[PDB]
């Protein structure tokens, strides 16, 4: 609340940044520390202009289809007109030859595995400890504490070890075990114990022994070879691994003395400073900074009260090879980071360079120097980084979200090409995994992987953020079906086809991810290990996650699906034609029952005053918030972005007035307060709704969510945060 900064050049930062790069980031990296306020000042100046061009081109594209659809209340559809349009004006434009990626200096982790893949707040220290250690996990702790085993008939969790819960929790292992690792003639409910004799696997059964159906799955093993204490395996790319204990408490209950099984599981994660946190000013961008730095340097650690301990970051992990010798694992996911994309200003740094009056500086811009300045320390073993390392093979890796076509994907890549100039780091050093989550890459997607052909590691579809572009972008064209509609949708299956069908056709498999979105109904583990499988067997090498425990959980998909098989019989095919995706998501006339539409503005005015009140009173960027049928969901802004817009969309063409947004929003208030009551921060918004600032963000969001720049949400979230920071202080 004290504004204080450093000049820099043309630029002014505020001190807490200032001090934490200079004292924190910088020391280790052998980096000058006049030249890289030097770089960080030239950067700024020298791209903020294209910058700039590129949001008015997206603002002019979007007017332009705006006036097209207001043309033509009365015409009929032609998909060949509109097609020819957008061609036309350049949002189309066309496809390149066939050409193949050529990225290079890539972890295995990416190139050669298909598994989970995390998604974690960077904001939050404790969670972000957890998500990197997230990549070994135990598959009987998954299952103990979800619904996979149902609590029926006397199988209740409680806080303890319930041994009827515990006995269904061992018999799933089992057969997970006879799918996945199978014995020769014999299955693992009848094992007895285990050894290694010759280097090889002997499980002993009633009265025999058997051996695995394929020993080359045997990858190692702890304790001796008489009598193991793990007994370590691989299966589709991925590890598993059984621990052996008769004196644990679940051991000594169980034939062969089995007391776990391990999954390997977040192969990778992502550290997110983008739709899962909220950061409006320097001092939250430097806690992040400051969590993004403690990974990479390897040593984060928080004190956790739930008794207190310390938490830290796994070590690798060491085995007897199956013939001798020492075998390590890496301990941790190999990490990520996704930046912010191209839209918003951070005022953390202020830029007077030609003209500019003090205009804060672009956050994408700012992100990729700093996470790059901090991702040098995750590339060196030393004592002044650090002995934890992320990457093996020599390379930084950025998620990039939210970009608009391939001239987007090009600004990017130029912008770190920049940025390794500054930190003194070789020419590519700075991944990219692409975001195909706006529609106009969506429809030039071939051309925005060209643009990224020697960066990328993979492209996935975030088909939340996908579908709030979706609205936007035909706001004009008429009301659009209910948002539980959008998943039977004819673009949006085109969509996740020609995003698997161009990533393949681009050289992928092998040396590059396709992936898949978030599961977010957070406690319905059940069906998500129903349901999810239906991605690896799409052909993604890997699709979201929200919590360790769903990854544990999902890794289970990639035993029982060969992924890359899948790919393999998927070369060469176009499952996919254009004028699918360009198909609009109208509703049909005479759609909805009063019933229908009451339930589709309550439970989205329930999402948005949900999300939001936590957004703008704690500060908090993702939340598990009960949905109108009290299904808890994963809240972050891309959900945000589509219940807003579809509330817009309905306001435009008169499906519900402003009164009828205004009186939904006072109603599902005040249950927003019941469900946080037990929170003693919280602050109700009910009755007094014009004097909370989150009441009132939320409303904006819907009331002026057409006027915000392809619907997204950042501009008003951080308005209304700043707005509560300055007020609460
Ligand atoms: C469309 C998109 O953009 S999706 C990508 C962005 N989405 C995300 O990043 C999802 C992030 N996920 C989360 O923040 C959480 O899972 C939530 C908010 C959904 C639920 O978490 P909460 O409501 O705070 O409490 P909950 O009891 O369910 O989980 C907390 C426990 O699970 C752990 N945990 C939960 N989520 C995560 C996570 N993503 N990563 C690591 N650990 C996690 C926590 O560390 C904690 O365990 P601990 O006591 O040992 O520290
Ligand atoms: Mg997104």
């Amino acid at each position: 609340h004290m504004t204080d900064r450093v000049s820099a050049g043309n630029l002014r930062v505020a001190r807490v940044l200032y001090d934490f790069v200079n004292n924190e980031a910088l020391p280790g990296t052998d980096i000058d520390q006049d030249s890289f306020w030097a770089g960080v000042d030239k950067v700024v100046t020298d791209l903020t202009p294209q910058n700039q061009d590129l949001l008015k081109t997206r603002d002019d594209l979007q007017a332009q289809i705006d006036k097209w659809h207001r043309h033509r209340v009365i015409e009929p559809l032609d998909p060949q007109a509109y097609r020819e349009f957008l061609t036309e004006i350049g949002y189309l434009l066309p496809a390149p030859e066939d050409f193949t990626i050529t990225t290079s200096g890539v972890d295995d982790e990416i190139t050669t595995t298909a598994g989970p893949q995390l998604v974690v707040p960077i904001l939050n220290a404790r969670f972000a400890l957890n998500a990197a250690n997230a990549r070994w996990g135990s598959l009987y702790d998954a299952l103990y504490g979800t619904d996979v085993i149902s609590e029926s008939d006397g199988a209740e969790k409680g806080r303890g070890y319930n041994k009827v819960r515990g006995d269904k929790v061992i018999a799933y292992a089992r057969q997970f075990l006879d799918d996945s690792v199978p014995l020769a003639g014999a299955s693992y409910t009848d094992a007895t114990g285990f050894k290694v004799e010759d280097g090889q696997l002997v499980v002993s059964l009633a009265d025999t022994s058997a051996a695995l159906a394929d020993p080359g799955q045997f990858a190692g093993y702890t304790g001796t070879a008489e009598n193991p204490k793990s007994i370590l395996l691989a299966n589709h790319g991925l590890h598993i691994e059984i621990l052996i204990d008769p004196e644990s408490q679940i051991g000594a209950t169980d034939g062969a003395g089995v007391k776990d099984v391990i999954l390997e599981s977040a192969i990778t994660t992502i550290m997110d400073f983008e739709d899962s946190v909220a950061a409006v000013d320097a001092d939250d961008k430097v806690l992040g900074y400051r969590n993004w730095l403690g990974l990479n340097r390897g040593d984060l650690s928080e004190d956790v009260t739930k008794k207190t301990f310390t938490r830290v970051l796994n070590t690798d992990r060491t085995y007897t090879a199956p013939h001798g010798g020492e075998l390590t694992l890496p301990g941790r996911s190999l990490l990520f980071v996704r930046n912010v994309g191209h839209l918003m200003t951070n005022d953390a740094i202020v830029s007077d360079a030609e003209g500019a009056e003090g205009a804060p500086v672009f956050e994408g811009i700012m992100d990729a120097l700093f996470t790059g300045l901090i991702a040098i320390h995750g590339l060196r073993s030393t004592d002044a980084n650090g002995l934890l390392t992320n990457s093996r093979t020599g390379s930084i890796y950025i998620v990039k979200p939210k970009m608009h076509g391939p001239a987007e994907v090009a600004f990017t890549c130029e912008l770190f090409s920049r940025v390794e100039d500054v930190l003194g780091l070789p020419q590519g050093t700075m991944k990219v995994g692409i975001m195909d989550e706006e529609r106009r890459t969506t429809l030039n997607l071939k051309a925005c992987i060209k643009a990224a052909a020697d960066r990328v590691v993979f492209i996935n579809t975030g088909f939340l953020d996908r579908t709030g572009d979706e609205i936007h972008t035909s706001m004009e064209a008429g009301p659009m079906i209910r948002k539980g509609a959008m998943k039977n949708t004819a673009w949006i299956k085109a969509y996740e086809d020609a995003n698997v069908d161009t990533g393949l056709a681009a050289g992928f498999s092998g040396k590059a991810q396709i992936g898949k979105g978030m599961w977010a109904m957070t406690e319905l583990m059940a069906d998500m290990v129903e349901q999810k499988i239906a991605q690896p067997k799409a052909g993604a090498t890997t699709a979201w996650v929200p919590s360790p425990t769903a990854a544990t959980l999902h890794a289970m998909h990639y035993h029982k699906v060969d992924v890359f098989a899948v790919q393999k019989e998927l070369q060469g095919k176009t499952r996919t034609s254009v004028d699918e995706l360009l198909t609009i998501p109208l509703a049909k006339e005479l759609a909805w029952a009063p019933e229908e539409i009451r339930e589709e503005v309550d439970n989205n005015c329930q999402s948005i005053l949900g999300y939001v009140v936590r957004w703008i009173d704690q500060g908090v960027g993702c939340s598990k918030v009960p949905d109108i049928h009290n299904v808890a969901l994963m809240e972050d802004r891309a959900t945000l972005r589509i219940s807003s817009q579809l509330l817009a969309n309905w306001l435009r063409h008169g499906v519900i007035t402003s009164e009828d947004a205004r009186a939904s929003l006072e109603r599902m208030a005040p249950l927003v307060d019941k469900q946080n009551a037990g929170d003693p921060e919280y602050h109700a918004m009910a009755p007094n709704f014009d004097d909370s600032i989150a009441f009132l963000a939320a409303q904006d969001l819907i009331l002026s969510g057409a006027q915000q720049p392809n619907g997204y949400t950042e501009p008003i979230l951080h308005r209304r945060r700043r707005e509560l920071k300055a007020r609460a202080g």
